C-alpha cells in the first residue's frame, strides 16, 4: 500500500445518513453498532480504513462513547464525533443474499464489509444492479466447471441461482433470443483483477450446448483463439503473470440451446513498446518465450534459434515465470493454430516471421565515415550475416530493407535529394520494423481467424463482448491511459443510459412522472477529449502534423483553447508538460511527455512497400490496405486518429445493444488468496462506478411495495379490490402527514422516496 493510495482512498470516504443510536427515551439502544474512521488499529494498519464499535450505555448524543469490538480492541472506551460514525448492518448474514442494494445501509464501510465477509468465505460474486462485482480469489474455487455451467444454463428459476459471471451470460442470452435485440457483456477492471478469466469462462458457458446437434468447426476455431491471442497479446508484468496488453472486442452468434455458430474478433491498442524493451521483473509477449523454449531441434536449426537469454529484445534476467510452463503452452498454441485452419506451412511462416523479428533485434548498428559525413549509420560487418538471416526469415529483400534503414531520401521539389540516417535515427527505423511486423502478424492471425469464423451477410443480432481496462489512475498517466480513460467515458454514458432507461420504463408502466428522475450526462468531458477541432485529441493531431511540433506546444494549445471548459485543468506542478481532465470519477492528471513520439509511432513510407513486395502471400497481406504516403505524416498514420475512428466504430455497435457489466476487483497486490487491502479495494469500488450504481438505484421513489404489501406492513384484494387497496394507501399517506413530494401512487404499487419510507417506520 502506497501513501498515494491512502491519500486517494481518504478522498473517496464520505458520510451521508445519520446514526440513530438513541431510543425515544434518549438512552443508547442495547449493543448498538457503528463503523468508525478513528482507531489506533487503523493508524497502525495501512490495509484497515474502518473499525466496528459498540456505542456504550449512557453515551452523550453530541460525542459518542464507543468500544471497538472488531478488529479486537483493548476494551477501553473512547469518544468520537458522530460525524466519524457510519451506520452498521448488525444482524445481517452477507452469505444469505447476493445484492448489496438489499442492505438497509449501503455506506462505504458497510459495502466494504459485505463484500469482505463474502470474499473471505470464497463468495467472490455480488450484485449491485445492474453490475456483477467479481473479486480475484487468486485460486481455483471450482465454481466455473462444466457442472456449474449446466447448473446455470438448465435451471428453470434464475432467482434461485447466486450471483456469478454466468448470471450475465444467462441474462444476456435470454434477452437476445427473447426479444431479438443484440446484447453486450463489458468486462472491465485493473490489471490482475481477473478480466481474462471472466471472459474465458463466459465464452465456455456460451460454447456449452444442450443438444450437440450443430456443426462445431467455427466454435473450435473461436475457442482455440484464446491460447493464440494470449501468446501474442499478453505478457508477464509485475502486477500480472498473464496481463492482456490489448483491448478485445468480439461479436458472437450463439444458439438458444448454446453453442457458438459465428464470431468476429477485434484487437485494439496493442503495447508495441514491449516488443523492443521490458522493465525489470517483466517479460515481452509469451510467444517469444514459448517458441524459444518449446520449438523442436528441427525448427531451432531451420530458423537458427538461440536461447531465451541470447536476444537483445527479450529481458535475460526475467525469462522464467514461476508456475508457467512455456513449452506446454507452446504445444497448446500450435494445436490452436491448427484448429484455426492454418496449414503446417502457414504455421512455419508465422514462426519464421517471429524468429526474423528476434534476429533483426540482434543486428547491431554503428556510425561510419561515409558520403562526406562522420555520422552515417551502417550495419556492423559481423552482423551482416545476422541481418540477411532476419530478412530471409521475414521473406524480405535485405538490399531494400538495408537502403530504407540507412539511406534518407528528401523528395522536395520533385527532385530526389539522397542523404544518410544517423545511428540513432536508423535504430528507430530498425525498431519500428520489428514492432510493425509483430503487430501486423498478430493482426493478420486475427484477420485469418475472422475469414473462417465470420457470418456471410455480417451480423444482425449478435452477442458483444468487450474486455478493456477500467479507469487508469497512476502517478504518471501517459497516452495509453488517455485512450483507456476516453474509452471508459464512452461506456459510462452506456451505463448511465441503461440504468435510466430501465427505471424510466418502470415509472411509465406504473404511470409515475419521470420528471424527478434526473441524472447528468458526461457530454462535456467526452467533448473536451474527442470533439472535432475543439478537443485534446484534435490539438494532439494538430501538433503531430505541425513540422515544429512539441509536447509543450500541444499542452499550451490545450490550455489556451480549452480554457472555456471546466473539464480541462492545467497542472499546478510542471504546468508546461502536465494537464488534468475532470473525468466523471474525478480529476485524472496526465503527463504529456512523449505524446508526439507515441502518437507518431507507425511504420510508414517505402519500408511498407518493401514488405508488400515480398514473394510470400502472408507477408504481402500484413500491410495490405495502407495509405502509402511516404512523404510525410498523414492522419492515416497517427495512433490517436486511428483509435478515435476504431472507437467510434466500436461505440456505434455497443450503443445499438443492451449492456451487461462485469466489474473486476484485485483485493491485494501480492497475488495472494484471502488478503484484503481496504484502500486498494475502495479506489476500485469508486473507479468501477460500483458506489454510483448504489447512489442511482436509491434515487427518487426507490422504495416500492405493492398496494397489498403496503397494507400488510400496516397489518390490514389486488384482483378483487385494487382501487380499494389503492385508496386505502392514499388515505394512510395523508393520515401519516407525509409531504406530497415523498410519495406517488401507481397502477399497482406505492412509490416512496428513501427518506419518506423511513419517516413511515418511525
Amino acid at each position: 500500500v502506497t501513501n498515494e493510495e491512502i491519500k486517494t482512498a481518504s478522498k473517496i470516504v464520505r458520510r451521508v445518513s445519520n446514526v440513530e443510536a438513541f431510543d425515544k427515551s434518549g438512552s443508547v439502544f442495547k449493543g448498538y453498532q457503528i463503523w468508525t474512521d478513528i482507531s489506533p488499529t487503523i493508524e497502525n494498519d495501512p490495509n484497515i480504513m474502518f473499525v466496528k464499535c459498540v456505542v456504550q450505555q449512557g453515551s452523550k448524543k453530541e460525542k459518542l462513547t464507543v468500544v471497538q469490538i472488531d478488529p479486537p480492541g483493548t476494551g477501553t472506551p473512547y469518544d468520537i464525533d458522530p460525524t466519524h460514525a457510519w451506520n452498521c448492518n448488525s444482524q445481517v448474514d452477507p452469505m444469505s443474499f447476493g445484492d448489496i442494494g438489499l442492505l438497509n445501509h449501503t455506506n462505504i464501510p458497510c459495502v466494504l464489509d459485505f463484500l469482505k465477509h463474502r470474499y473471505l468465505k470464497n463468495q467472490i460474486y455480488t450484485t449491485a444492479v445492474p453490475l456483477i462485482v467479481a473479486i480475484n480469489p487468486y485460486k481455483d474455487l471450482g465454481n466455473t466447471t462444466n457442472e456449474w455451467i449446466r447448473r446455470y444454463r438448465d435451471t428453470a428459476d434464475h432467482t434461485k441461482l447466486p450471483p456469478h459471471v454466468f448470471t450475465c451470460a444467462r441474462e444476456a442470452l435470454s434477452n437476445l433470443h427473447g426479444v431479438n435485440k443484440s446484447q453486450t457483456i463489458i468486462v472491465s477492471g485493473e490489471s490482475g483483477a481477473g478480466k481474462t478469466e471472466a471472459t474465458k469462462q463466459i465464452m465456455r458457458y456460451f460454447a456449452s450446448s444442450k443438444s450437440g446437434n450443430m456443426d462445431l468447426r467455427i466454435q473450435t476455431a473461436i475457442m482455440a483463439a484464446n491460447p493464440v491471442l494470449e501468446a501474442f497479446g499478453n505478457a508477464k508484468t509485475i502486477r500480472n503473470n498473464n496481463s492482456s496488453r490489448f483491448g478485445r472486442f468480439m461479436q458472437l452468434v450463439i444458439s438458444h440451446e448454446g453453442g457458438i455458430r459465428y464470431g468476429s474478433v477485434v484487437a485494439f491498442l496493442l503495447e508495441k513498446s514491449r516488443i523492443i524493451t521490458q522493465d525489470d521483473n517483466e517479460r515481452s509477449y509469451h510467444i517469444f518465450y514459448q517458441f524459444l523454449k518449446g520449438a523442436n531441434s528441427t525448427m531451432k536449426s531451420k530458423f537458427g534459434l538461440k536461447g531465451v537469454t541470447e536476444y537483445k529484445l527479450l529481458n535475460p534476467n526475467s525469462t522464467e515465470v514461476s508456475g508457467v510452463d512455456d513449452v506446454k503452452d507452446f504445444e497448446e498454441v500450435i494445436e490452436s493454430l491448427k484448429n484455426m485452419e492454418l496449414s503446417e506451412s502457414d504455421i512455419e511462416v508465422i514462426f519464421s516471421i517471429v524468429a526474423g523479428i528476434l534476429t533483426l533485434g540482434n543486428v547491431r548498428l554503428i556510425e561510419k565515415q561515409e558520403a562526406g559525413l562522420s555520422d552515417a549509420a551502417a550495419i556492423m560487418d559481423e552482423d551482416m550475416g545476422v541481418f540477411n538471416k532476419a530478412c530471409e526469415l521475414m521473406y524480405l529483400d535485405p538490399e531494400l530493407i538495408k537502403r530504407e534503414i540507412l539511406i534518407k531520401v528528401t523528395v522536395a521539389g520533385g527532385t530526389k535529394i539522397e542523404g544518410r540516417w544517423n545511428k540513432n535515427d536508423a535504430e528507430v527505423l530498425k525498431s519500428s520494423l520489428c514492432k510493425a511486423m509483430y503487430e501486423k502478424l498478430f493482426l493478420w492471425i486475427i484477420r485469418h481467424l475472422n475469414s473462417r469464423i465470420e457470418p456471410e451477410g455480417g451480423f444482425k443480432t449478435f452477442m458483444g463482448m468487450l474486455d478493456i481496462f477500467g479507469f487508469e489512475v497512476f502517478k504518471n498517466n501517459s497516452l495509453e491511459q488517455l485512450f483507456i480513460n476516453i474509452t471508459n467515458e464512452m461506456l459510462q454514458k452506456n451505463f448511465v443510459d441503461i440504468v435510466f432507461e430501465r427505471e424510466s420504463k418502470l415509472y411509465k408502466d406504473e404511470g409515475i412522472s419521470t420528471a424527478e428522475l434526473k441524472y447528468t450526462s458526461n457530454k462535456e468531458v467526452i467533448n473536451v477529449l474527442c470533439e472535432k477541432g475543439k478537443s485534446v485529441l484534435s490539438y494532439l493531431e494538430d501538433q503531430c502534423l505541425a513540422p515544429g511540433g512539441t509536447d509543450e506546444k500541444f499542452v499550451s494549445s490545450c490550455a489556451t483553447n480549452l480554457k472555456e471548459n471546466n473539464k480541462f485543468t492545467p497542472a499546478k506542478v510542471a504546468s508546461n508538460k502536465n494537464f488534468i481532465i475532470q473525468h466523471t470519477i474525478g480529476p485524472i492528471q496526465y503527463c504529456a511527455e512523449s505524446f508526439l513520439l507515441k502518437n507518431k509511432d507507425v511504420l510508414r513510407g517505402d519500408l511498407v512497400e518493401v514488405i508488400k513486395d515480398s514473394p510470400n502471400p502472408i507477408v504481402q497481406q500484413l500491410f495490405e490496405g495502407q495509405v502509402i504516403e511516404k512523404g510525410k505524416i498523414a492522419k492515416g498514420s497517427l495512433i490517436g486518429s486511428q483509435f478515435l475512428n476504431q472507437l467510434t466504430s466500436l461505440m456505434n455497435l455497443i450503443n445499438s445493444t443492451e449492456p451487461h457489466f462485469i466489474r473486476c476487483i484485485k483485493p491485494n497486490e501480492n497475488k495472494k488468496p484471502l488478503e484484503w487491502c481496504e484502500p486498494k479495494i475502495l479506489i476500485q469500488l469508486h473507479a468501477l462506478s460500483i458506489l454510483e450504481a448504489l447512489v442511482l438505484r436509491q434515487l427518487g421513489y426507490s422504495y416500492r411495495r405493492t398496494f397489498e404489501e403496503f397494507l400488510y406492513q400496516y397489518k390490514f384484494a389486488a384482483e378483487d379490490s385494487s382501487v380499494e387497496n389503492q385508496n386505502k394507501c392514499v388515505n394512510i399517506l395523508k393520515l401519516s402527514g407525509l409531504s406530497e413530494s415523498m410519495y406517488k401512487i401507481g397502477k399497482s404499487m406505492v412509490f416512496l422516496k428513501q427518506e419518506g419510507a423511513k419517516i413511515l417506520t418511525k
